[PDB]
DNA sequence: AATTTCACACCTAGGTGTGAAATT
DNA sequence: AATTTCACACCTAGGTGTGAAATT
């Protein structure tokens, strides 16, 4: 049983093949592509909460020399991010397990806003880690599953066009840059 | 301990004096005013459902004659609308009572079409009505809640400009119209 | 020098009353 | 006649990368 797969997996890889970098903004910023995975395993009646955090990949800061993105300095240990409760919880297994899970409106930021955003360190690497805490009883039940995939270098700014042109083209609000490019 | 309450009475009041009209399409329309309640004296800690449902206020189908609403024909049964479950469910007490609970997603339809949308019958005269559901609980844990002050007749285009003036004027949706009157 | 901020043009998404036209 | 439908402009609400400017 327990079962947690990964979504759109094909664009995911895309991404981590040029070394992924997620936009933090001081307001706050979504995530793209949007973490979405798939659950199985749970028991249908049971009571569930699904969190969300980000481990830190290794502890170096990144800084992009002659076009690729390489580790510099002294390593420092990255303490997890706090957590984020995904906005369908508590819920049953069976609603868990209906429609796949969406991240959607996580926000990422490199602020210490309580707004119940992310806050994250820019020019250092991050793996998302999803969470499904039971509800209720006395027994505790806790599973955790990441995905390599999903690895991606917090950033203020894009440095590698070769993403931009993949975000450009895969995230809806960006369409007004996409059509520029479809007729110049 | 339990109270359950209307947020925008006022608003909601000057309706009801105009006889309140509520847009209902093939597609779903959401109501106007939003319908907000705030709840208190639920264990913050017991797991609660809300949910809308809609119960007709008479058994007669309305008619606009002359500026004015008014009743006729033969009356019939007009069964409670479908169950709307409010997207937060389930949840904690602490969570209900935290923030207003507002129902701003419903969709009210003419048509049998199953979304999600509530179905009504235009020219007909409904009441929301509200229930928290403790999920595990008895059935007498099962409270309903009306509010009169917030019913209206079901219609697919209004009749009384009145209540047309007042939604465009409090509707932000509807910012194009009243922008239109204060030049 | 390197990294963050910010106003902005441009989208996505989707809620409104209009009023003519279509339907009952 | 009485009521419903429908394309449409115009809003609200808010997500994007741009590139100049400000901060470190």
């Amino acid at each position: 049983e327990l079962k947690v797969s990964l979504e759109e997996r094909d664009l995911w890889t895309r991404f981590k093949e040029l070394t992924n970098e997620m936009i933090v903004t001081k307001n706050g910023r979504r995530m793209f592509p949007v973490l979405k995975v798939s659950m199985s395993g749970l028991d249908p009646n049971a009571m569930y909460t699904v969190l969300l955090d980000f481990v830190a990949a290794d502890n170096h800061r990144w800084k992009y020399v002659n076009g690729e993105w390489v580790p510099g300095g002294k390593p420092e240990p990255q303490a997890p991010s706090c957590v984020y409760i995904h906005p369908d919880s508590p819920n049953f297994g069976a609603h868990w397990m209906k429609d796949p899970v969406s991240f959607s409106k996580v926000k990422l930021t490199n602020k210490m806003n309580g707004g119940g955003q992310i806050m994250l360190n820019s020019l250092h690497k991050y793996e998302p880690r999803i969470h499904i805490v039971r509800v209720g009883g006395t027994q505790r039940m806790i599973t955790s599953h990441s995905f390599p995939e999903t690895q991606f270098i917090a950033v203020t700014a894009y440095q590698n066009e070769e993403i931009t042109a993949l975000k450009i083209k895969h995230n809806p609000f960006a369409k007004a840059f996409l059509d520029a490019k479809e007729r110049n």
